[PDB]
């Protein structure tokens, strides 16, 4: 099938397991991804990047389009869901989703309140791909294939500042990330 995505230990990513998503570029490239809030629309929570490269953020879990495939592979539509350790600030879902166009900034933001499964027109905004980013990590790509007769955006995901926070949005140059096992996943390779 398609080539598996690898984590920072060299292990193939497993669907249903927790991974931190951490910038492959540290320093001013920042740390990991997490749920954030906008003052003007506190729910759903938005996707933000921690500024500290020592802060891995909140892990995500990946859900394959083909639920029978245990491995997360490049160029395959999947759903992405934050699994917060903390209490719920919002009752919307923590599944990533592309927002409606933001006229005040010109951006298509990554936000949450996405849906898991049910591939097709209704869930089009909830399907992401992971692609290789040259020789350094992986980039997220919004280019869903789940609806043949749907017109869709087809763009890499970059990072962009907004209102003092680092957000993710569609762009020309995708930002590179690596995947680090969370503690729950480390248990899956040890007896
Ligand atoms: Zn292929
Ligand atoms: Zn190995
Ligand atoms: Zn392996
Ligand atoms: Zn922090
Ligand atoms: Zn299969
Ligand atoms: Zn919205
Ligand atoms: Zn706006
Ligand atoms: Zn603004
Ligand atoms: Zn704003
Ligand atoms: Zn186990």
């Amino acid at each position: 099938k398609n080539e598996p995505v690898l984590d920072t230990d060299g292990d193939e990513l497993r669907a249903g397991e927790q991974y931190y998503v951490v910038s492959a570029i540290w320093g001013a490239g920042g740390g990991g991804l997490a749920l954030g809030r906008l003052t003007d629309q506190k729910c759903p929570e938005i996707v933000v990047q921690r500024r500290s490269d020592m802060d891995y953020g909140t892990p995500v879990v990946f859900y394959n389009l083909d639920t029978k495939d245990d491995i997360v592979r490049r160029s395959n539509d999947l759903n992405i869901q934050f699994v917060p350790i903390r209490d719920k600030l919002c009752l919307t879902s923590t599944v990533w989703k592309i927002d409606d166009y933001d006229t005040s900034t010109g951006k298509w933001w990554v936000t949450t309140d996405g849906v898991i499964g049910n591939p097709g027109p209704q869930t089009l905004q909830s399907w992401f791909k992971i692609e290789k980013s040259g020789t350094l990590g992986y980039k997220f790509n919004f280019c869903p294939s789940v609806c043949e007769s749907c017109v869709t955006l087809c763009n890499d995901i970059g990072r962009y500042g907004h209102d003092g926070q680092t957000r993710l949005a569609l762009g020309e140059n995708g930002w590179p990330f690596v995947f680090k096992k969370a503690s729950s996943t480390i248990k899956q390779v040890v007896n």
